[PDB]
């Protein structure tokens, strides 16, 4: 596992603070946030404000977001920054202390990527709370080889691609800090998810890995989105935020909290908004950047995928 000094950032800083914004507060100043880190093809606001962002805000937090620019669409390496920026002005901007980090998809491989190579947040986080996190990619769409032109971070969540091997070689299938992984056996983007085992995609090891199928049946159906948004999710989900261990606890959550639909608490409103989650993203890729390969690893990360190919080429000690 990476140690020492954070790498630089790419982008300047200005750049990275543009892309936090803070419910009824600045990030300077600030009471209980969580930092909330949106999936791919949305903003903040799009993944969350129909779920999180109010939710999280009936338990006592103030809900804080990064959204990069375009969509989450741009190198994951480049979203991770705005990431581990906004950690650390949150933690300074409550008193030093740490704080929770809640995830939607490829939001939780930057949690997991930031946690990895940024040794500096570890100590400024409390928690992970991922739901549908792709650690592993996805395989849905094929193979790296036979990949038609796509955004820089749909090239690295595919399974094989460079970044999610630099991952796993750096040690990033394993816990950094206390983790929650809340997912779905009948994901419809990322696979595989069905085994309830290391094999998943959302699976660390040491983690609170929670495959909705292994507590709620065979029966129990809930998509990409709804991993995020369903009744369920949200009893998970409140479970690891109020936790003294920083994890889920089995003892919150059973087969009588099996409820596929939108969490209760949303308005009737919120609800309709919440199902309809993916929406978004389809705007945003169509006008969204594309390429025809995977972007460079930057070299904080190029030691733990030698041999991949990226746009320069093959990955070289």
């Amino acid at each position: 596992l990476p140690s020492g000094s954070d790498p630089a950032f790419s982008q300047p800083k200005s750049v990275l603070d543009a892309g936090l914004t803070c419910q009824g507060a600045s990030p300077s100043s600030v009471s209980k946030p969580i930092l909330l880190v949106p999936g791919t093809g949305t903003t903040g606001p799009q993944s969350f404000d129909s779920n999180w962002i109010p939710l999280s805000t009936q338990l006592g937090y103030t809900p804080c977001w990064i959204s990069p620019p375009p969509f989450m669409l741009n190198d994951t390496q480049v979203n991770t920054e705005y990431m581990v920026n906004a950690i650390t002005a949150l933690y300074a901007g409550s008193g030093n202390n740490k704080l929770p980090v809640l995830t939607w998809s490829q939001g939780g491989l930057v949690a997991q990527w930031g946690l990895t190579f940024f040794p500096s947040i570890r100590s400024k986080v409390d928690r992970l709370m991922a739901f549908a996190p792709d650690y592993k990619g996805t395989v849905l769409a094929g193979p790296l080889d036979a990949l038609a032109v796509s955004a820089p971070s749909v090239w690295q969540q595919t399974t094989g691609s460079a970044l999610t091997t630099a991952l796993r070689n750096a040690g990033g299938l394993t816990q950094i800090v206390p983790t929650t992984n809340l997912y779905s056996a009948t994901d419809e983007i990322v696979q595989p998810q069905v085994s309830n085992s290391p094999l998943d995609s959302s699976y660390l090891f040491n983690g609170k890995n929670v495959q909705a199928q292994a507590v709620c049946g065979p029966l129990f159906v809930i998509g990409h989105a709804g991993s995020l948004t369903s009744q369920f999710s949200y009893v998970v989900g409140r479970s690891a935020l109020r936790s003294t261990t920083g994890q889920a606890r089995s003892a919150d959550y059973g087969i009588t909290d099996c409820n596929p639909l939108p969490a209760n608490d949303l308005t009737p409103e919120q609800k309709v908004a919440a199902a309809a989650l993916m929406a978004p993203a389809a705007a945003a890729i169509v006008a969204g950047p594309k390429q025809n390969c995977e972007p460079d690893l930057m070299p904080y990360a190029r030691p733990f995928a030698v041999g991949k190919r990226t746009c320069s080429g093959i990955v070289t000690p």
